[PDB]
């Protein structure tokens, strides 16, 4: 009785086997826009992905995740809110059954159709592994997915799906190019938080875009066909993956840009 996202395993269920759930600093949040502070001592986003290094895409049974080769400099994040250099491990989404849920941030209390996260780790601490047990072990670029044109630069992840339908599957996935999924802004807002899936570990420094990109209502019906089984079992869409918002407890929210 594994974690999960159906009435028996989801998010309200999750504290019993990760207490932190109802920790300090949990993710995602609503970002209430009017409350969040401007800080001119914010830096520009340094996002450097001109050397990017796929090499898979996986269905882990929870979502699908495109994977990176992280073990020199090639894809990474500097600037902003952080200090040092953060190197990209992987991308996954977080999606929902229909247009108006699926984003696990939300803005205002609006709900996008889905959350594009692209996941780094801070250098300074050797591996993914050590790095989460860090709180400025991570920073994730969180971006927003409304439903209208299509995202050129998504349809390579789309056009795979096919081949990763269920729990387990893994495929070659070289050559992608991440700066595709990226919109013309990076306006953002930032805060302290965690990963959104169990272990839920306060690692984070989220930097989530203002602006939203766009893909098509066939892309995102692809999504929408992924399992969250195996092969073998009985078939369960893969569909509201996404964690509620959580408290902000005591934590300030502050934004990039005016």
């Amino acid at each position: 009785h594994h974690w999960g996202y159906g009435k028996h395993n989801g998010p309200e269920h999750w504290h019993k086997d990760f207490p932190i759930a109802k920790g300090e600093r949990q993710s995602p949040v609503d970002i209430d826009t009017h409350t969040a502070k401007y800080d001119p001592s914010l830096k520009p986003l340094s996002v450097s992905y001109d050397q990017a290094t796929s090499l898979r895409i996986l269905n882990n049974g929870h979502a699908f995740n495109v994977e990176f080769d992280d073990s020199q400099d090639k894809a990474v994040l500097k600037g902003g809110p952080l200090d040092g250099t953060y190197r990209l491990i992987q991308f996954h989404f977080h999606w929902g059954s229909l247009d108006g849920q699926g984003s696990e941030h939300t803005v205002d209390k609006k709900k996008y159709a889905a959350e594009l996260h692209l996941v780094h780790w801070n250098t300074k601490y050797g591996d993914f592994g050590k790095a989460v047990q860090q709180p400025d072990g991570l920073a994730v670029l969180g971006i927003f997915l409304k439903v209208g044109s299509a995202k050129p630069g998504l349809q390579k992840v789309v056009d795979v799906l096919d081949s990763i339908k269920t729990k387990g599957k893994s495929a070659d996935f070289t050559n992608f190019d991440p700066r595709g999924l990226l919109p013309e802004s990076l306006d953002y807002w930032t805060y302290p938080g965690s990963l959104t899936t169990p272990p839920l570990l306060e690692c984070v420094t989220w930097i989530v875009l203002k602006e939203p990109i766009s893909v098509s209502s066939e892309q995102v019906l692809k999504f929408r066909k992924l399992n969250f089984n195996g092969e073998g079992e009985p078939e369960e869409l893969m569909v509201d993956n996404w964690r509620p918002a959580q408290p902000l407890k005591n934590r300030q929210i502050k934004a990039s840009f005016k």
